[PDB]
């Protein structure tokens, strides 16, 4: 579990929104893996900007925080997914590291701020839905 509070937004793994997320969208994309909603409280996050490829994830199943090099937002075939579809995820990011299931949710940030959290794992890789390109959860 975990999310990005920025602004007046929540920003989760869709397969993981909750009843009031659904009631309060804002915005979600099932080929991302996300879901962002309304907040009444402003949040603590402030979003990368940039092209980084250095950085460091919370890992829950460890209680561990690690740095990683990931690969830049791309389109991955998912194996055996149990959270949702189980094929071809968007805005992807991999890198080598420990993720399971309840993994999801954890952030990756950089020197920018948050890249994206935990969406993916399996085999030693762990994969992260970007939020970079999300340029409106900056504003309004
Ligand atoms: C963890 C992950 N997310 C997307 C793809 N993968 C992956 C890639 C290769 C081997 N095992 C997992
Ligand atoms: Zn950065």
């Amino acid at each position: 579990s975990g999310a990005i509070y920025v602004g007046n937004y929540r920003v989760v793994n869709r397969h993981l929104a909750t009843h009031n997320d659904w009631a309060n969208l804002v915005w979600e994309d099932s080929s991302r893996d996300l879901l962002v909603s309304s907040t009444t409280a402003q949040g603590c996050d402030t979003i990368a900007r940039c092209d980084c490829q250095t950085g460091v994830y919370y890992c829950s199943s460890r209680r561990k925080h690690y740095p990683v090099s990931f690969s830049k937002p791309s389109l991955i075939f998912v194996e055996a997914s149990e959270y949702y579809p189980a094929r071809y995820q968007s805005h992807l990011m991999l890198a080598v590291g420990h993720s399971e299931p309840g993994d999801c949710g954890g952030i990756l940030r950089c020197q920018h701020g948050v890249v994206g959290i935990v969406s993916t794992g399996g085999n030693g890789l762990v994969g992260f839905a970007d939020v970079r390109d999300l340029l409106w959860l900056d504003e309004e």
